[PDB]
């Protein structure tokens, strides 16, 4: 597309240290467009994430650096009856009147616990020492992986982060990166070692679990989904469940430190926390283009035409900056209307964990405003964000009067 020819020079760097600039001239240019370094079509305004993710003329499809990383079948990359199968397996612990009978109980002992390291000091690093900690921990346990420390659970999501996200392509369409998969390959090693031996047991001494249930829930008597079947799920929440809770906390509060006033309110009545948890997923959307659906038959999106077997990725990061929608929407407004937003994604292949996760982030930020309600950003140290598949602040130093 010739009046694109400026996309040739865009890098995966560029898009990882801040995509926000050229997505904004996406929106306005070319709502559909190709990117060459990513090898394929994006959508970067909401109306055309919203037309994609429900259209009935796509279906789901993985992005290629996801379908390297996760195989087959991951419940991303899937449709029809295996699809229908792993959403079956994947919703009992996430139905709602599920999750409000025992959420409190998990999450809550956990934040605690992580508060006590580090409550008293007066500094604290809080991307490290307790948004991922208590994300993981929470969903760990939840698993059946209560013997994985959160240490271990935080180095996986990272390295899965790394190779799902290594969507760079050279001039030939090839992965310009190669050796940017082995350190996803060795995740998955040290996964397998983990877990195979836990459904050895849930195999036989099925217990409350999700894995166990994903193992046993509507099978034939003595059977169970074969782990191969279920392991690319597991790998999905390896990295996405388990990092994007402590992303989405950490962000929130990014936001919250820039409009001094809104977390003065939102320490003072924590009733207001859900609300700045849903800005700060709009602000900076912890998922900001890592899912994507493919055409299946010939289509017309934005003017282009495209033909059927078209993948298109799903750039909701920069879907929940429309301006068509927001009014200056880089900026944190605890006080925005609260408008529908694209950060649990939409259609058949929307977010399954919306209802769990709202709650892991809001006791998170309850029991962390309740220790340290002086909580103050520490100002000596920038605030980077990273990352273009998934986007969160590399860390959070903080200070308080002790
Ligand atoms: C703030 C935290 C989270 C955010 C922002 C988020 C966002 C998303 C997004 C954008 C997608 C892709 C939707 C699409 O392609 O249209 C997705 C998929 C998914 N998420 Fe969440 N997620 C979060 C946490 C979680 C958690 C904690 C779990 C599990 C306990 C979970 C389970 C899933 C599953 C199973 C899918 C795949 C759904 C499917 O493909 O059918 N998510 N999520
Ligand atoms: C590409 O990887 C993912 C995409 C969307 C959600 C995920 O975890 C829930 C995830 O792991």
């Amino acid at each position: 597309r010739p009046d694109l020819a400026w996309l040739d020079e865009v890098t995966m760097t560029q898009l990882e240290r801040n995509p926000y600039e050229v997505y904004e001239r996406l929106r306005a240019e070319a709502p559909l467009a190709f990117v060459p370094v990513l090898g394929s079509y994006v959508a970067s305004t909401a109306e055309v994430c919203r037309e994609v993710a429900t259209s009935p003329d796509f279906e789901a499809v993985i992005t290629p650096a996801g379908g390297r990383t996760f195989g087959h079948p991951a419940i991303i990359g899937v449709n029809g009856d295996i699809h229908a199968d792993l959403r079956s397996m994947v919703e009992p612990a996430l139905q709602p009147a599920e999750v409000d009978r025992w959420i409190d109980d998990l999450v809550r002992p956990i934040a605690r616990r992580y508060l006590e390291r580090f409550e008293n000091d007066g500094h604290a690093e809080l991307v490290a020492q307790y948004c991922e900690p208590v994300s993981v921990r929470s969903l760990g346990d939840l698993l059946g992986l209560q013997e994985v420390d959160s240490d271990k659970l935080r180095e996986w999501f990272a390295k899965l982060n790394r190779s799902v996200t290594n969507a760079a392509v050279d001039e030939n369409g090839e992965f310009a990166n190669p050796e940017g998969f082995a350190e996803g390959d060795q995740a998955k090693a040290e996964i397998r070692a983990v877990v195979d031996p836990l459904i050895d047991k849930w195999i036989e001494h099925p217990d409350d679990s999700a894995i166990s249930h994903w193992l046993h829930d509507g099978m034939p008597p003595g059977q169970t989904r074969d782990r191969e079947y279920i392991y690319p799920t597991i790998y999905v929440y390896l990295l996405g469940a388990m990092q994007e809770p402590g992303h989405g906390m950490a962000s929130t509060l990014v936001g919250l430190f820039s409009r001094p006033e809104q977390l003065e309110e939102v320490v003072d009545d924590p009733t207001l926390i859900p609300r700045a948890i849903a800005e700060g997923l709009r602000w900076t959307s912890p998922i900001w283009s890592a899912t994507a659906r493919i055409s299946t038959k010939p289509v017309t999106i934005a003017g282009v035409d495209l033909p059927a077997g078209t993948p298109v990725m799903l750039s909701y990061g920069s879907a929940n900056h429309d301006t068509g929608k927001y009014e200056a929407p880089s900026q944190y407004d605890l006080h925005r209307p609260p408008l529908p937003h694209l950060a649990f994604g939409a259609g058949n292949h929307a977010c399954a964990g919306i209802y769990f996760a709202n709650h892991v982030m809001r006791i998170a930020l309850e029991e962390l405003f309740e220790a340290i309600p002086n909580l103050e950003r520490d100002t000596r140290e920038g605030v980077e964000f990273w990352g273009w598949g998934f986007r969160g602040p590399t860390s959070l130093h903080v200070t308080w009067e002790v």
